[PDB]
């Protein structure tokens, strides 16, 4: 079909994740894509694009209405989770495209709405450890986690659950660590790198700058030994 959209890679390792059948909201759509995506071919009954301000949500009307998918893809105008209700029965988020701590902070402002929601998929651009430690502390699990090449971009995903981790398993990830894939070992010899520059740019009398860069040094050099 001429009106079949192709996914990013990034939002396509993010649909793979999704339910079969779920009932979605995407928080913050990037353009109603990946509802459009997971709607088109049938692979969830239905979801809501939620955006913050007139132009995404305009944008993302547009799509939804040229891809004839009003029916079947509510797109609201909403602060974050507000962008739905009991009623519309989500059991499943998406956060994407945003840094780790903004995703951590939706999260917590609306930490209630979470009680009957079953997945989530979270594609944190950055301060993924910030994000993992606001899962830890709040009764969220881990699931499975991704990395992938397109920038390097993690994908989180997460069920209610019970979960304990150690500082190398926030900062690296539990699935990323296990599983431990080329593009893994090439996002941290690039931190390496750049924690070498950085760590050499600054004078010795900074101690307490110093100790943070070396502190994350060696857990890398741990992790890729
Ligand atoms: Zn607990």
């Amino acid at each position: 079909n001429a009106m079949d959209l192709q996914l990013s890679k990034r939002l396509q390792k993010v649909a793979n994740y999704v339910p079969k059948g779920a009932r979605l909201l995407d928080v913050g759509s990037d353009h109603a894509y990946l509802p459009i995506f997971l709607l088109q071919m049938g692979y969830c009954d239905f979801a809501i694009a939620g955006e913050v301000v007139n132009g995404p949500y305009q944008s993302a009307l547009k799509n939804v209405s040229e891809h004839g998918l009003t029916s079947k893809i509510d797109v609201r105008l909403a602060n974050g989770l507000s962008a739905f209700e009991e009623a519309d029965n989500i059991d499943t988020i998406t956060i994407c495209g945003m840094g780790g701590r903004l995703i951590a902070d939706i999260l917590n402002n609306d930490i209630d709405k979470l009680q009957h929601v079953k997945t989530l998929v979270l594609q944190p651009n950055n301060r993924e450890d910030d994000l993992r430690k606001w899962l830890a502390a709040n009764d969220f699990e881990i699931v499975a986690e991704d990395i992938l090449t397109e920038k390097r971009y993690e994908i989180l995903v997460v069920k209610h659950g019970h979960m304990n981790l150690t500082a190398k398993e926030l900062r690296f990830g539990p699935f990323l660590l296990s599983n431990n894939t080329t593009v893994f070992k090439e996002k941290w010899q690039n931190e390496l790198n750049k924690l070498t520059f950085a760590l050499n740019s600054i004078p010795n009398s900074k101690m307490e700058e110093r100790a943070i860069l070396e502190d994350k040094i060696q857990d890398i050099k741990e992790v890729l030994d």
